[PDB]
């Protein structure tokens, strides 16, 4: 009662913001197209540690350089075990991660 509802359908991508296309209820239950543009979307990455190092040191050593790259005051990261099971070969089953998001 007090939230925009939408059906979405389709989307683009424009100055590295996400718009969602879709349907919107009237009052009179007709519905009318309507357009959603979302800001504030973060990149999920994951830096995997060098044999003996931790999560901890990465935040330490790259979290400044991107600070400098991108021009940001603050980076929001976190560590994590995450499962890696696929084709690359040198990174193991699990391994704690630093999960640093970028935003778009």
């Amino acid at each position: 009662t007090d939230t925009f509802q939408m059906f979405w359908l389709d989307y683009c991508e424009v100055n590295n913001t996400l718009i969602l296309f879709g349907k919107v209820k009237l009052k009179d239950d007709n519905c009318v197209s309507a357009m959603v543009q979302i800001n504030g979307l973060c990149r999920e990455l994951f830096f995997l540690p060098r044999e003996g190092k931790t999560p901890t040191d990465i935040h330490e050593e790259i979290i400044p350089l991107l600070m400098d790259k991108y021009g940001l005051d603050n980076i929001r990261a976190k560590p994590q075990k995450m499962k890696y099971s696929f084709e690359l070969p040198d990174i193991p089953s699990e391994s704690d991660y630093l999960k640093v998001l970028l935003p778009y």
